[PDB]
C-alpha cells in the first residue's frame, strides 16, 4: 500500500547524514562556481529520484563580497593617526579545514565603504527601545559617533536601520558570550560553543519583503530593467561590521562617559560596559577608525525547481522549499534542512517509481541567494506570482532542521495547527525517556501551549526566511518546523554564520544519530504528505477565528493604555469584535458543511473556499510604506524582522504614539487601520459563506 | 427545450416599451427618496420575476448638489460691477412636464463653490492639444483667467483637468451646435436635436478608478473611516459650469485678443471664436463672474443585487449590471438599458420557473450613483473584490440601449471577439433593407474593421462606465453593445443629460417599434446566456495574441519617431515582441488541447486557465500614480477616460517625451514600461502552458 507509512518508512537517517556530509566540505557561497556546482548536482540527482520535471531557474540580483586584496577591518587609531590595535582580518580555521580555499572573511553584507573615525558609543542590542533609552532618558547623542551593538535580541538589520536613524556614522556588530556562550560548554572545537575568535556573518539589509534591491516587484531576468543605486530598496547608508568577542573587549575596555543604565545593558565580557560617548581619561585622544572595502556587484544565482506532478489535480501546488546557499560550510544553516528535502524527494520518488503519484502536485525547490535577502524565492515568486496565487495550496519551508536538541518548534499558520497536532501524535519521540511515546506527547510536556492544558506551543510566523513571499506577500498557507534547545535553560545557536558551522558541530555535538533530523524530515514530509492528498484540504478555519480574538483582545489592550485619548477620538474597536465574531460563526457554519457534502464540484468548491481563506487576508494596497507586506493579519515585526507581529497596521499606528507632536492625527490612523482590518476580517469570513 | 433559442424568444420589444415608459415618469437622480423608491421596485419585481435572491447593497458616499435656495449662474459684470447678462436658471421644461418637481437645474457635479471673476479665454474642447496649442504656440497665457471650452472629443473632468494645470480660475462648459445640432434635424420637442436652452449635466471628477472620493481600496460601509475633504480624490480645485448655446453666444460674441489659429477652433454659432483674452476695444472692461454654491455631502446610496444560482458552478459568476441613477428622466442614459436588463431579468426567470437553472451563477445589478464617478459599482466591487477574483467569469455592461439607430457597436476584451461573431450570426437583422439577413451581416456591412475584411469593427473598452472596476482594476473579461449612429455622416447624442432626454424621445425619434431595444437585449442576454451555460467558457485566447502583435507594432511605432533617443539610450522593443510570439504559440497550443480533451477535472482546470487569462494581465503595484488602474494592456487614456489606450504605461512614457528636460531619464522610464509590458504579457502566457 501507498499510503503515509510508507512514505514516512522511506526516510532513513543515515541517508540525511551523508547528505549533509555531502552538502557541507567546501563553502557554498551565493554567486560563486561552487554553489553553482552543488545546484547541478541537486538537479541531476532529483532527476535520477524521479521527479517529472527539475529545472534551474536563474536570476541576476544585486549581492554583495568583500575586496580579496583590500581587506575589511576595524582600528583603535592615536592622536598621530597611528593604528594600535586592529580586528581580525580572518577566523582561526577549524581542525582538518586550515588549508580550505574560498572561506569568505566576516563581513556585513551589502554595508557601503567608508572608513569613518570617530568616538563609541555602545547601544546594547540596539533595539528600538535601547535607543528610546540613550536619547530620552540618558540624554546621549549618537549623531556622528561610531556605535558598538551586540547581536541578539533582533534582526541585525533592525539594529543598523535604528543606529543610521539616531544619526551614527558607522556600526560595529559583536558576539557576546553572554548571548553566544552556553555556561559549562566548551568552545568549538571541543563543544557548541562560540571561540574569541568566532565571527557571524550576515547581510544587513531592510528590504520590507523586496527581493533583489535593483528590481523590486519584477524577476531580475535577462532584460529586467534595474534601478541605479541611489534607487536601490533597503541598503544601509553607514558602514557596518561584525567582529568576536576577543577583538570586541579590547574595543570596548577603554570605554568612558556614562555607565550602563542598569544590569540588561551588561555582558559577560570583564568590562564597565560605559555608554560612552568615547573613552575614560588617558584614552581621550584615541578614536576607532573602521576601514570597509566590500562591493556590491549583480551577481547570477540558481533556483533548483523539481516537479512531481499530481494524479487528479496537477493544477494544485504544495510546495516544499528551503535555501542551499550558505556563508561557508553550512553544517546547519541551511544544509541540515537540505539534506532532509533531499531524503524526503529521495522517498517520494521511490513511491513514484511503484506507480504511485500524489493528488495534488508537488514542487520541490532549492533556493538561492537567501543568505542575501530571501533573494532566490523572491524572485522566483515574483516570475511566478499569477500560477502561485491561483493554485499555490500550502508552502512549508525547509531551512535548518536542528537548532538544539530538546524538542520540536512549529511556526505556522493558524489553518494548519489541526493537521500539526493530528501528524505529531502519529510520530514516534526521538527523545530520551520518551521511548514508546509520541512526538506530540514529548513536545507538548516539553513546550506547553501558554492558553491551552495538554496542547503544545506554536508560534506565529515572523520572518527572516523564504517563506516570506508566499506568506506576507501573495497569502499562501505556511508553516515551519526544526528541532529547537530549551528556551528556559539556555539566541539562535552560538556558532551560527561562523566558519566553526560544519558537519562535525551537527555529527559530534547536536544529533550523532541523526534522529532528531529523521523526526523533522517525518514532520516536514508527513506535512507535504498531507497537504497534497487529502481529498478535503486539511486546513480547519475554526483555529483562525479562535486565534483572531485573541489577537483582537490584544490590540484592544494596548490601545486601552490610553483611555483618555480614546474618549477625545471616539476611537472604537467594535468593528473589529464585530468583524471577529462574524468570522467565527460562519467559520462554524462552513465547518459543518465541509463535514456533511464523490461530488467533485461541491468538494473542489469546497477545498477553493480552503486554498483561497488565506488569499483573502491580503490587501492588495499593503501597509503603510511596506508595500510587499500585504497580510493584514500578520507582518514582520517593524523593530524586528525575526518576529512576527499580529494586526501590524493597527500595531504600528499605536507604537509610541504618545510621542506624536499631533495626536489627531496619529490617533487618525489608528481609527483608519482599525477599519482596514474589521473590513479584511468580515471579507474573509465572506468567502466562506454559501457561494450562491 | 430550455436552450439559448428559448430565452431569446422570450425577449419582447412590448415589455421593454412598457418597462421604459415606468422607468422614465419623475427624476431618479443619485442620493434621492426617489431613486431608493425605485431600487425598492426593482428589488421587489426581481423576486416576482424568480431570482433566488435580490438585496439591496447600501453605501454612504460624497455627492454634490446646487443649493436649491442659492443658484448657480454665470454673468457678464460691467466696471460698476453691475451683472448685465445672467445666464439661465434651469432649462425651460419640455411639453406636458412643465410641472414636474425635483428637476436638478444644469451644474457641474463637484465643483467647488467660489465666485471668481476675470477675463475670458476660449480653448477649444480643452484637450491637452488644444493647451499645448494656446500656451506653445500663440504664446497665450490662461493664468488667472476663466476658460470657456466646448463640450466634446474627451471627457468632460479631462477637460477641467488640464483648465487647472494651465492655471485657470474657472471652466464654463458649453454644448455647440456644431457638436450637438445635426444638420436638417429639428429640435426637441420636434426632432432629436439639442435646443439653445439645453444643457449637458454631469461630474467633472478625475478618480482614476478609486469609486468615493472619500474611501480609496475600501467599501464605504457604516464604520468606514473618511478622508478629510482636503484629502479626498479627483475634486476640482476651480469653479465650473454648463450653458447652452443661447447663453454661449452672449458669453463669446464680444471675444478679443487672437483670432482662432484655424478651422478645426471653429464652431457653428455667428461668432469670431476669437481665443482672447478678454473682449474687443469697446467691452474691454467688462469681465464674466461666475457664481457656484454647490455642496458636497456624504450620501446613502443603493445597488440592487439579484442572485440566479447556477446548478453546477454556483461558484463561478457571470455579471450583467447596469446604472439606474440618472440626472434628470433618464430616457436613453440609463433607463433605455436598464430595462432591457429587466426584460432579461423576466427572460431567465421564466425559464427558472419551469425547472431550469444556468450552469453558473448569474447575478444582475442595478448600480447607484454612476452619474456622480461609477460610485455604486467600484464601493460594491470593492467590498467583494475577493470573491469576484476568484470567482468572476465576466461581466456584461447595460447602460443605454441606443444612441442611434443605424448599426451595432461592441466594445470588449479580446477574449470575447469569437463569442461575439458567433452570437451575432444567430440573430436577425432589425435594420431596414436586411430582413431575413443576420445582425452579423447587417453590422459587418454598415461597420466594417478597419483590418479585416468581412468581419465588422469591435473597439477596446475605453472608461466612463460601470465596467471600469470589474476589468481596469480586477482583470475580469468584461463587454459592452448598443445600438449606435453611423460616425461617418453625423459625439454621443445630441439631447445627452438634457431635461429634454425622455421616454418620448426614444419612443418617438429613436426607436418606435422598440426593436432596436430588442436586437441589443437579445445580445446583452445571448452573451450572459453562453458565457452562464456553455461547458466550455466562451474565450478564445488566439484572439488576445492577435490584438497584442497589432498594440505591440503600434507603441514600437510611435517610439520609432525618435530614432536618435532610441539609439542614444540602447531602447529595444525585443522583449516585448518576444513575449507577444511566445504568448501566440502557447495560446496556439492551449486551443488544441482544448478542443482535444467529461473529465470534470481537465476541463475545470481548463476552464480556470480562460477565467483567470485576463486576470494574468493585471499588475498589483498599478500603473504610474493611477494604482486603481492595474490592467497591463488596457487602461483609460490619461487625456480622455471615454477612449481605452493600449500598453497605456509605454504610451504615457513616451507621450509628448521630447519636451522633457532630462531625456536620459525620460528614456529610462520608457524601458522600464517595456520591461513591465514584455513581463505581464510573458506571465499571461504562462498561465496557459500545461500545469505541470
Ligand atoms: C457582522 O454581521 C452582521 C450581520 O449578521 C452585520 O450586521 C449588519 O450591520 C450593519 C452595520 O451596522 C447594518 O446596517 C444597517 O442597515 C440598515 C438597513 O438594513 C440601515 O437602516 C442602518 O442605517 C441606519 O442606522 C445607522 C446606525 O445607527 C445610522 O448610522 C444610519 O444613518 C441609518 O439611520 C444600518 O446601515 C446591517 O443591517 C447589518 N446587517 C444585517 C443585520 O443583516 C455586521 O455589519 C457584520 N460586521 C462587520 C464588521 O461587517
Ligand atoms: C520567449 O520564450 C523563450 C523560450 O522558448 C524564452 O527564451 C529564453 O530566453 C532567455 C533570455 O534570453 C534565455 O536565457 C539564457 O539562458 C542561458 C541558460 O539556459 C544563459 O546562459 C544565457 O545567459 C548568457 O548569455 C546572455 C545573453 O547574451 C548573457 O547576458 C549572460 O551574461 C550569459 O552569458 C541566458 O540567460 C533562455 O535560455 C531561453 N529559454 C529557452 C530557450 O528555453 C524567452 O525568454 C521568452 N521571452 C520572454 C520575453 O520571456
Ligand atoms: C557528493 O555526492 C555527489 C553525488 O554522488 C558526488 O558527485 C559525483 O561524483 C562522482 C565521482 O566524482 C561522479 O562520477 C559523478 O558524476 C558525480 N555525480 C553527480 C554530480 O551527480 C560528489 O562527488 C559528492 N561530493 C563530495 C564533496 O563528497
Ligand atoms: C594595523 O594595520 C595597519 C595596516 O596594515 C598597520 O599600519 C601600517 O603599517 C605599515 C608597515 O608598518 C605602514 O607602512 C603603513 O603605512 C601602515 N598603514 C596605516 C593605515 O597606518 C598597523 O601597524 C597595524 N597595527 C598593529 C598594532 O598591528
Ligand atoms: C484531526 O483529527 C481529528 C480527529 O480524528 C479530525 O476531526 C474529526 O474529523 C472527522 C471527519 O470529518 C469528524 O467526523 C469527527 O467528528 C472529527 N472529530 C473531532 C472534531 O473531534 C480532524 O478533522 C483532523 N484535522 C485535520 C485532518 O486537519
Ligand atoms: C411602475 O410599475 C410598478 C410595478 O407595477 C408600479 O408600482 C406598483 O404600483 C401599484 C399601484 O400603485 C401598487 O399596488 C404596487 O404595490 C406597486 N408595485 C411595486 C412597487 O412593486 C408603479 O406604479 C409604476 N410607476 C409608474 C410611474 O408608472
Ligand atoms: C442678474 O442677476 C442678479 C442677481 O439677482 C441681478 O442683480 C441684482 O438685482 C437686485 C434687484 O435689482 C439687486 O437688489 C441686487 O443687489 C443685485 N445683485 C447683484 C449681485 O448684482 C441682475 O440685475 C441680473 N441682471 C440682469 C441683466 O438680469
Ligand atoms: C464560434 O463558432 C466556431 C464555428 O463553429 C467555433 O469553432 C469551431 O469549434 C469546434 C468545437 O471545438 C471545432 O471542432 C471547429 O474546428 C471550430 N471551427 C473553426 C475554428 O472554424 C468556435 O469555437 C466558436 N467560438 C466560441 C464558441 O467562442
Ligand atoms: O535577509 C533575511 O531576511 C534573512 C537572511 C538570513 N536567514 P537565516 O540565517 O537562514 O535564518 C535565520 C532565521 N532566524 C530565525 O528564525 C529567528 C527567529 C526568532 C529569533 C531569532 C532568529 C532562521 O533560523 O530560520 C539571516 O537571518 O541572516
Ligand atoms: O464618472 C464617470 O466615469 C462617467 C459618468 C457618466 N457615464 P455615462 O454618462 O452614463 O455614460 C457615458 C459613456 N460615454 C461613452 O461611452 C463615450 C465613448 C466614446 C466617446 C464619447 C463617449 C456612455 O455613453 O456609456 C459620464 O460620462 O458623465
Ligand atoms: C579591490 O582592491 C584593489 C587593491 O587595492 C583595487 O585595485 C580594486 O579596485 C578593488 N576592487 C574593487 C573595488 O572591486
Ligand atoms: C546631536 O548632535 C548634533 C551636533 O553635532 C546636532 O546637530 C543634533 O541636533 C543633536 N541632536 C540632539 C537631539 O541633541
Ligand atoms: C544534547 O542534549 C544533551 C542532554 O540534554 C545536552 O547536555 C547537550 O547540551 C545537547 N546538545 C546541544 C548542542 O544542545
Ligand atoms: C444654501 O443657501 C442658503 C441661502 O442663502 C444658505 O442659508 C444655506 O446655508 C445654504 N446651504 C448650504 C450651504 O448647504
Ligand atoms: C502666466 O501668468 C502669470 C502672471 O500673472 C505668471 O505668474 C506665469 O508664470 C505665466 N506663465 C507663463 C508661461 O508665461
Ligand atoms: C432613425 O433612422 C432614420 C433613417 O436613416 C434617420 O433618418 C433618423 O435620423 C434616425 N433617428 C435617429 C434618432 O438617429
Ligand atoms: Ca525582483
Ligand atoms: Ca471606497
Ligand atoms: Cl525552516
Ligand atoms: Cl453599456
Ligand atoms: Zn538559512
Ligand atoms: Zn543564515
Ligand atoms: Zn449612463
Ligand atoms: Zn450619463
Amino acid at each position: 500500500k501507498h499510503n503515509m507509512k510508507a512514505f514516512l518508512d522511506e526516510l532513513k537517517a543515515e541517508n540525511i547524514k551523508k547528505f549533509l556530509y555531502n552538502f557541507t566540505q567546501i563553502p557554498h557561497l551565493a554567486g560563486t562556481e561552487q554553489n553553482f556546482q552543488l545546484a547541478k548536482q541537486i538537479q541531476s540527482q532529483w532527476k535520477e529520484f524521479g521527479l517529472d520535471s527539475v529545472e534551474l531557474a536563474h536570476y541576476d540580483v544585486l549581492l554583495s563580497y568583500p575586496n580579496k586584496t583590500h581587506p575589511n577591518y576595524i582600528s583603535i587609531i592615536n592622536e598621530d593617526g597611528n593604528e594600535i590595535f586592529n580586528t581580525s582580518l580572518f577566523e582561526p580555521p577549524p581542525p582538518g579545514y586550515e588549508n580550505v580555499s574560498d572561506i569568505v572573511p566576516p563581513f556585513s553584507a551589502f554595508s557601503p565603504q567608508g572608513m569613518p573615525e570617530g568616538d563609541l558609543v555602545y547601544v546594547n542590542y540596539a533595539r528600538t527601545e535601547d535607543f528610546f533609552k540613550l536619547e530620552r532618558d540618558m540624554k546621549i547623542n549618537c549623531s556622528g559617533k561610531i556605535v558598538i551593538a551586540r547581536y541578539g535580541k533582533v534582526f541585525r538589520g533592525n539594529k543598523v536601520k535604528n543606529a543610521q536613524l539616531a544619526g551614527a556614522k558607522g556600526v560595529i556588530l559583536y558576539s557576546d558570550p553572554a548571548d553566544y556562550f552556553a555556561p559549562g560548554v566548551k568552545s568549538y572545537p571541543d563543544g557548541w560553543n562560540l571561540p574569541g575568535g568566532g565571527v557571524q556573518r550576515g547581510n544587513i539589509l531592510n528590504l520590507n519583503g523586496a527581493g533583489d534591491p535593483l528590481t523590486p516587484g519584477y524577476p531580475a531576468n535577462e532584460y529586467a530593467y534595474r534601478r541605479g543605486i541611489a534607487e536601490a530598496v533597503g541598503l544601509p547608508s553607514i558602514p557596518v561590521h561584525p567582529i568576536g568577542y576577543y577583538d570586541a573587549q579590547k574595543l570596548l575596555e577603554k570605554m568612558g562617559g556614562s555607565a550602563p543604565p542598569d544590569s540588561s545593558w551588561r555582558g559577560s565580557l570583564k568590562v564597565p560596559y560605559n555608554v560612552g560617548p568615547g573613552f575614560t581619561g588617558n584614552f581621550s585622544t584615541q578614536k576607532v577608525k573602521m576601514h570597509i572595502h566590500s562591493t556590491n556587484e549583480v551577481t547570477r544565482i540558481y533556483n533548483v525547481i523539481g516537479t512531481l506532478r499530481g494524479a487528479v489535480e496537477p493544477d494544485r501546488y504544495v510546495i516544499l522549499g528551503g535555501h542551499r546557499d550558505s556563508w561557508v560550510f553550512g553544517g546547519i544553516d541551511p544544509q541540515s534542512g537540505a539534506a532532509v528535502v533531499h531524503e524526503i524527494v529521495r522517498s517520494f520518488g521511490t513511491l513514484k517509481k511503484e506507480g504511485w503519484r500524489p493528488r495534488r502536485t508537488i514542487l520541490f525547490a532549492s533556493w538561492d541567494a537567501e543568505e542575501f535577502g530571501l533573494l532566490g524565492s523572491t524572485e522566483w515568486a515574483e516570475e511566478n506570482s499569477r500560477l502561485l496565487q491561483e493554485r499555490g495550496v500550502a508552502y512549508i519551508n525547509a531551512d535548518s532542521s536542528i537548532e538544539g536538541n530538546y524538542t520540536l518548534r512549529v511556526d505556522c499558520t493558524p489553518l494548519m495547527y489541526s493537521l500539526v497536532h493530528n501528524l505529531t501524535k502519529e510520530l514516534k519521540s526521538p527523545d530520551e525517556g520518551f521511548e514508546g511515546k509520541s512526538l506530540y506527547e514529548s513536545w507538548t510536556k516539553k513546550s506547553p501551549s501558554p492558553e491551552f492544558s495538554g496542547m503544545p506551543r506554536i508560534s506565529k510566523l515572523g520572518s527572516g526566511n523564504d517563506f516570506e513571499v508566499f506568506f506576507q506577500r501573495l497569502g499562501i498557507a505556511s508553516g515551519r518546523a526544526r528541532y529547537t534547545k530549551n528556551w528556559e535553560t539556555n539566541s539562535g545557536y552560538p556558532l551560527y554564520h561562523s566558519v566553526y558551522e560544519t558537519y562535525e558541530l551537527v555529527e559530534k555535538f547536536y544529533d550523532p544519530m541523526f534522529k532528531y533530523h529523521l523526526t523533522v524530515a517525518q514532520v516536514r514530509g508527513g506535512m507535504v504528505f498531507e497537504l497534497a492528498n487529502s481529498i478535503v484540504l486539511p486546513f480547519d478555519c475554526r483555529d483562525y477565528a479562535v486565534v483572531l480574538r485573541k489577537y483582537a483582545d490584544k490590540i484592544y489592550s494596548i490601545s486601552m493604555k490610553h483611555p483618555q485619548e480614546m474618549k477625545t477620538y471616539s476611537v472604537s474597536f467594535d468593528s473589529l469584535f464585530s468583524a471577529v465574531k462574524n468570522f467565527t460563526e460562519i467559520a462554524s457554519k462552513f465547518s459543518e458543511r465541509l463535514q456533511d457534502f464523490s461530488n467533485p464540484i461541491v468538494l473542489r468548491m469546497m477545498n477553493d473556499q480552503l486554498m483561497f481563506l488565506e488569499r483573502a487576508f491580503i490587501d492588495p494596497l499593503g501597509l503603510p510604506d511596506r508595500p510587499f507586506y500585504r497580510h493584514v493579519i500578520y507582518a514582520p515585526s517593524s523593530h524586528n524582522k525575526y518576529a512576527g507581529e499580529s494586526f501590524p497596521g493597527i500595531y504600528d499606528a499605536l507604537f509610541d504614539i504618545e510621542s506624536k507632536v499631533d495626536p489627531s492625527k496619529a490617533w487618525g490612523e489608528v481609527k483608519r487601520q482599525i477599519y482596514v482590518a474589521a473590513f479584511t476580517v468580515q471579507a474573509a469570513a465572506e468567502t466562506l459563506s454559501e457561494v450562491a
